């Protein structure tokens, strides 16, 4: 069925919303009826098709549009969904909270204005995914990488934005940002840091500029639509060597866990720790019907098998050493010491490794920043479906490790899903990242993992581990569970949200924030 | 003569504020008439003595009574200036932007919550000094370094929050910060990131928590109260060996920063690299007086002296390498040909310094976190007196580096002033900082420092380059310097102030922010 108008809104006002959008945008930039289905989530959740349908879709072609659409969008009070390219999959798509909600696509502002070699930045538009800002580097021959998501036809900018991560020393990507460029709700527009003064070229050198650093409310917010936005990048350095560390017992991840601390606290791992459980890595390269002809999750002799047609362990920690061959061999010498003592664990350099298809040679390509879309093929572990993600923060700690570990492998192999997990530490922070892999045409497999996913939240919760990225079904779930002194924080969101945008119209219900007139 | 009252602000409304205080904090702890005089600037400028006069001081003990004083200033229309310990020196110290402002002292709530180890951080109340800290962790054993921005009896919250600077790679003091507790201007209280989250133990581990990232609208704000402030602490490194390079040509500043660019872009360079003026370093060491009787600044001749006689160069870069001994010779190798081919270039290691009180080896305790009040030294160059400082921000290039010690240098010395400057170097960024040292006491003299000051602004935002953080006399300055688009992010500033503080209750005209009911 048909996408419902927002309520508060006439179909008389929505008409009129989407005709003047069309007198800023041209009409072949205004989508509606069949051509709203690319905005649907592909990774349908609800049962419920009334819920987080995009009523229509406009598509400017520059800050001076954005800024019309949003005066238009309170003349009419019809509520925005911004997106800078719009593929959030796990988390939504396109799609918007409220049904109702238009989403103002930003892919076609895809200017790369500048890349400068010397200082080690970008300044990118929205529609900029990895794969341009990548192919425009390689073909001025600059010698800078990019750090990627594991697939790159997403955004440089919307990816930061909702605090998304790569595999590299820049792996936390809203860090790295530097300046930007904003419309607020009323369609004014404003630049952050060194961006506020005149004549300055100082804009994506220096976060600060001068008063209250603001450029983070931006982020997994609704208080502003970001135009422009600035990236450091890192120079190319002067060595690289991808390495797969596997462990054959599930159990070792307590132990592992312990000995990445001290590694990751001093920075001897400089990028991103990850270590992915044996069906996540193996859902690269096989399928589940491969090994086993089972309708539920995997048995233990079928891992046993795996195992040992795969080269991988039940823990299979990817890292990577960046820099001149003395430094890489001493930062091994401490990282490779840390784990060597540990029963079955298994050392890998590409060249040790014996398939031409390879998770370590897969995982080499990211952690050199290399945007590709072969993750996509995890998807067809169990016949093909979509996928949903489940990664609150804890402690670096082993028995946090093996507490979540258990929590949540038995609760998913409890409705049916194999076990696909991974436990990450950015710099001081550990996340147990459940990965669900789920038929999203069925409405059983659907129902199944809602009702999962909520347990999943709540045990986590109960033991104070929270969410900081979460699919637009849960972002109030989410927001709820950040509940201390009776939801001061959110509180202070909708004051500022009010303050920003009156009259609600960007992006209602994302983060939890709703704003005066919906709340 | 006294302080005046705050505009708009009866005496009637002052007393019963005042009498309110005392009940709340107790009457040994509501300072007026002779204990305000350590709230006043110690470097007075202003030869108006009507202008940032505090008219009273209260010390809190806890969070709780912070919540009461910010309640009871809304019900009285009193003004509070917020300070953790209130060493701004060169800054205002702890006196207020308005005259009139009641000075909330927050020194006495200096308990030191947490530090821990394995995770590497410390959560600490406003009152912490970087020597208490530093103490602590010394009696404890615990093998940590802190960051100290040279004077060690300021607050590891306030300067923070100030934006300030220390002499490790965790220099960037604001950057390290994760997690605080604020109280509103409404009196009630959040805590940000994984704070919200009713038993984490994350709050120190993970910056963002879920939604929008707002602990730096907390910076250089008049937005709240911040009570309680994680940060994070570097682990004890395997090897600490800090080195100074010195460069006889007040021209090499030019071909340093260049060399300088790619080195700290790529952190090859692990802290912040400091380059100093001669006259910055000798005034640490010695007086004007050993060297040059005249009135005015040093001719050339006694530079070449000092020179010679404290093995200093015209420009003196100090930094340290850090880690296992086979990196910091890596970084060494790399570092040292980078400036050998300069002529007249020396290099030293602390070994290699012939004097005993001697630049190299105060600012080696520096660089690994030691905190002292040596810098104080340089205020007696001419005599004794303040200072004040200048500290815009450039871009990493031999041009805006020369360009702009020959701008000010220029106009430092033609007031009568010597030169003294630090080109410091965050990431990307260059801060060229000019440091002026005054008599205070001298009305003539504080004429035309103003007078510098004035013009040294102008002309630095004619090239587009402005000031990161300024004396509470020019914030309003340096404020209108950042007029993008008529003014729009100060006006996107007092549109957030306006929401969370209407009564406009904390610290009227900091960072150049004012509130409805004063601009
Ligand atoms: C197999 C697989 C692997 C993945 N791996 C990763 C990974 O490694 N790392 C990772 O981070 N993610 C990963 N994802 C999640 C996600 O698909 C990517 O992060 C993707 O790049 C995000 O979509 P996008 O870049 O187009 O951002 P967008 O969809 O454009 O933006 C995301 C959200 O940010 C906000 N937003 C975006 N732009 C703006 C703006 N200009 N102004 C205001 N708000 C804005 C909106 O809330 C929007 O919904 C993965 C997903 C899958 C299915
Ligand atoms: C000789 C000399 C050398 C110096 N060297 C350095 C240096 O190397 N690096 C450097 O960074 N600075 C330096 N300074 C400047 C300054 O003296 C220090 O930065 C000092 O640490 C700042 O005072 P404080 O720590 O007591 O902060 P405070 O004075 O307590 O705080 C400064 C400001 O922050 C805000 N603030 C503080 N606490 C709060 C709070 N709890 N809630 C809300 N707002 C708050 C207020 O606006 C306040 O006025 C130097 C100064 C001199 C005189």
């Amino acid at each position: 069925m048909a996408a419902p108008l927002p309520e508060g809104v006439s179909a008389e006002a929505m008409s009129s919303a989407l005709d003047r959008f069309a007198r800023i945008v041209g009409a072949d930039w205004v989508f509606t009826e069949d051509k709203i289905t690319p905005y649907e989530d592909p990774y349908t959740i609800s049962n419920d098709e009334t819920e987080h349908r995009p009523y229509a879709a406009v598509a400017p072609a520059s800050t001076e549009e954005v800024q019309e659409i949003v005066r238009v969008a309170n003349e009419f009070g019809v509520p925005l969904w911004p997106v800078s390219r719009g593929k959030n999959f796990a988390y939504g798509g396109a799609a918007p909270v409220m049904s109702g909600t238009v989403v103002l696509d930003m892919n076609r502002m895809n200017r790369i204005l500048e890349v400068n070699e010397e200082f080690g930045y970008a300044l990118v538009e929205p529609g900029v995914s990895y794969f341009e800002l990548y192919d425009y580097i390689q073909e001025k021959g600059l010698k800078l990488w990019i750090d990627v998501p594991d697939i790159g036809w997403g955004s440089v900018v919307g990816n930061a934005l909702d605090h998304g991560i790569g595999y590299t020393p820049y792996g936390d990507h809203f860090a790295m940002q530097c300046g930007m460029e904003v419309v607020l709700p009323n369609g004014e527009v404003v630049r952050t840091g060194m961006g506020a003064m005149p004549g300055n070229n100082t804009w994506q050198l220096f976060k600060y500029g001068y008063g209250p650093y603001v450029d983070g409310i931006f982020s997994q917010s609704n208080f502003g639509v970001v135009t422009k936005m600035g990236i450091w990048l890192m120079p190319e350095p002067a060595g690289y060597r991808p390495y797969l560390i596997t462990f054959e017992n599930e159990d070792d991840i307590e132990t592992v866990t312990e000995r990445l601390r001290p590694l990751k606290v001093a920075g001897v791992i400089q990028n991103g720790a990850t270590v992915r459980s044996l069906v996540l890595d193996a859902a690269i390269t096989r399928t589940k019907s491969q090994y086993y002809d089972g309708d539920g999750p995997i048995p233990p002799s079928v891992a046993k098998t795996m195992m040992a047609d795969l080269d991988l362990g039940m823990w299979n920690f990817c890292g990577a050493l960046y820099g001149p061959p003395p430094v890489m061999d001493t930062l091994w010498t401490a990282i490779r010491d840390s784990f060597a003592d540990i029963p079955g664990v298994k050392f890998y350099f590409p060249e040790d490794r014996r398939h031409k298809v390879d998770l370590l040679l897969h995982r080499a390509e990211t952690m050199k920043g290399v945007p590709k879309l072969t993750e996509f093929n995890f998807l067809n572990w169990d016949g093909g479906g979509g996928h949903v993600g489940f990664s609150p923060v804890s402690p670096i700690t082993g028995k946090d490790a093996i507490k979540q570990y258990n929590m949540v492998s038995s609760r998913v192999r409890e409705y049916g899903f194999d076990y696909m997990g991974l436990l990450a530490i950015g710099w001081r922070d550990l996340h147990h990242v459940t990965v669900i892999v789920y038929d999203k045409t069925d409405p059983d497999e659907r129902k199944k993992l809602d009702e999962l996913f909520n347990i999943l939240v709540d045990e986590a919760a109960a033991e104070g581990y929270g969410e900081y990225r979460t699919h637009i079904r849960y972002m109030d779930r989410i927001a709820k569970t950040y509940s201390w002194n009776d939801n001061a924080l959110w509180k202070m969101h909708e004051t500022i949200k009010d303050a920003l945008d009156p009259n609600g119209i960007l992006a209602p219900g994302k983060s939890g924030i709703w704003g005066k007139n919906r709340r």
